[PDB]
C-alpha cells in the first residue's frame, strides 16, 4: 500500500532549457491533486509553472517558456505521510537539485533541409538532414532531447511497426540522440549522405552526416530542443513523454489533476 516517488532531473544535473520537472511514481495515482500538493518547486530566478499528468503515474512540471540559462530549481517531493488517493500512501520523500545550462535550440526545416543549431541565438553548425518521406513524415513540433547512445539497434516493432512490414526497420545507427520516445532521434546516417539536404527519405528520424552527428551527440545535452517545422507530417503529441512543449500554456496550466 505505499507509493515510490522518483523525480528527474537527477540531482545536480545540468539540463537545457526545454527539461521540465518529471515526478514518476511507481503505483496509479488516484488523488492527482493531493500529489500535486505534496511537490513543491522552487526557481531562482523565480518562475511561474504548473502540473500536468502525462498518464496515471507521471507528472511532469513547467514554466510557460523555455527556462533561462543559470536557473538553478530545487524540488521537493514530500510524499509521507501523504494519502495519494484511495490509501495509497508516500514511501518516502525525494528531492532534486539541478540547474540550466545554455540555450540550444535546432530548428529543422522542411523547406531548406537543414538543421541550424544555434546556442544562445548564434549559429554555431548547419547541418543537411533528411527527415521523414512523405509516406512516413516526421512530425512538426518542439521536441526535448532525451538521451543519448553511441551505438543502437532501431527496431520499428518497438512501436508497433513489424520489422517485416513496408514501413518496418532494425536498423543499427551509430551516434544517435533521442528527441521523441514516439522513437524519433537525430543519427548518423551514412546511407542517405546524398539525399541530406535536398530529399527526406526516412522513416521519421533526422539523418545527418556521421561527423554532423558525433558533433550533436557530443554536444547537445538532456532538455535542449529540437524544434521541427514546415513538414507534411502532424504535431508531435503533448503526451509523447518529450512533446511537453507543444501542449499550449493555457491548457497546460490549467492542468488535469481532474
Ligand atoms: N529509420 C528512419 C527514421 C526512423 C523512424 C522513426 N522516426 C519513427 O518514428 O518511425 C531513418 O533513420 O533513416
Ligand atoms: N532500412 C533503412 C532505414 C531505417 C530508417 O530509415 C534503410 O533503407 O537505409
Amino acid at each position: 500500500h505505499l507509493t515510490m516517488p522518483y523525480v528527474m532531473p537527477g540531482d545536480g544535473e545540468v539540463v537545457g532549457v526545454g527539461e521540465p520537472v518529471a515526478i514518476r511514481f511507481d503505483e496509479n495515482i488516484a488523488d492527482r491533486g493531493a500529489a500535486e500538493k505534496a511537490i513543491k518547486i522552487t526557481t531562482n530566478p523565480p518562475v511561474e509553472g504548473a502540473f500536468y499528468w502525462l498518464n496515471n503515474r507521471e507528472v511532469r512540471w513547467r514554466p510557460e517558456h523555455f527556462w533561462k540559462p543559470g536557473t538553478a530549481v530545487d524540488v521537493a517531493v514530500n510524499t509521507y505521510g501523504v494519502d495519494l488517493g484511495e490509501g495509497m500512501f508516500g514511501e518516502d520523500n525525494v528531492q532534486t537539485h539541478f540547474t540550466i545550462g545554455d540555450e540550444v535550440i535546432a530548428t529543422a526545416d522542411d523547406n531548406t533541409k537543414i538543421l541550424t543549431v544555434r546556442v544562445n541565438g548564434e549559429v554555431v553548425k548547419s547541418m543537411p538532414t533528411s527527415m521523414g518521406k512523405d509516406s512516413t513524415p516526421t512530425a512538426n513540433g518542439i521536441y526535448i532531447v532525451g538521451s543519448r547512445y553511441k551505438h543502437i539497434i532501431m527496431d520499428s516493432s518497438t512501436y508497433g511497426v513489424p520489422v517485416n512490414s513496408p514501413n518496418g526497420y532494425r536498423t543499427d545507427v551509430d551516434w544517435a540522440t533521442q528527441i521523441s520516445y514516439s522513437g524519433v532521434f537525430v543519427h548518423s546516417a551514412p546511407w542517405s549522405v546524398g539525399a541530406q539536404g535536398h530529399t527526406n527519405t526516412s522513416h521519421g528520424c533526422l539523418n545527418v552526416s556521421p561527423s554532423n552527428a558525433q558533433w550533436f551527440y557530443d554536444h547537445v545535452k538532456r532538455g535542449d530542443i529540437v524544434e521541427v517545422v514546415n513538414t507534411v507530417g502532424g504535431t508531435l503529441p503533448g503526451i509523447d513523454g518529450l512533446g511537453d512543449w507543444n501542449i499550449p500554456w493555457d491548457q497546460w496550466r490549467a492542468g488535469n489533476a481532474k
